[PDB]
Parts: structure tokens; C-alpha cells; sequence
């Protein structure tokens, strides 16, 4: 196996990016590994969106807990202090 694989290209990301920065706040996201790294403001963030709560998951284990309404704006700020990693990245409801 290669790295040029999946592995670090987790198509798994790009639906979480394409998720996320939809109608929430102002959110460039970047990609390490299958870290998650981003720049966020507040313009306007989860207004459209009542409550919606869902996580993200890497190596299998968590990384990201949220509510539409608690925009991940403000989480991903924090998020990026989870020392995030890449291998098994999950996307679903909790």
C-alpha cells in the first residue's frame, strides 16, 4: 500500500468540508493528514439551521462534537487543540 492512497486523502474529509461550510459561518477549511484545519468567522454562522448534532471521528475515536446552533465556528477553534490525527475518519449523528 501507498500513501498516495485514501489514507491522508479521506474522500471521508471533502464530505465533512462540503457539509460544515454550507450555512454557517464564514469557515476556510485546510487539510493535514486528515486533520481538519481551518480559519473561521462569525458573519453570520448557524442561523438557517435549527438543531442538528453530529461528530466526527478519527483513528476511530472522536474529534469533533457539535450542534448546528453552536456553529463550528467557535468549536474548530478549539478543535484544533484536540491534537488531531488521520487514519479512520468517521462522519455520522450521535
Amino acid at each position: 500500500d501507498n500513501q498516495k492512497a485514501l489514507e491522508e486523502q479521506m474522500n471521508s474529509i471533502n464530505s465533512v468540508n462540503d457539509k460544515l461550510n454550507k450555512g454557517k459561518g464564514k469557515l476556510s477549511l485546510s487539510m493535514n493528514g486528515n486533520q481538519l484545519k481551518a480559519t473561521s468567522s462569525n458573519a453570520g454562522y448557524g442561523i438557517s439551521y435549527e438543531d442538528k448534532n453530529w461528530g466526527i471521528f478519527v483513528n476511530g475515536e472522536k474529534v469533533y462534537t457539535f450542534n448546528e446552533k453552536s456553529t463550528v465556528g467557535n468549536i474548530s477553534n478549539d478543535i484544533n487543540k484536540l491534537n488531531i490525527k488521520g487514519m479512520y475518519i468517521e462522519i455520522k449523528q450521535i
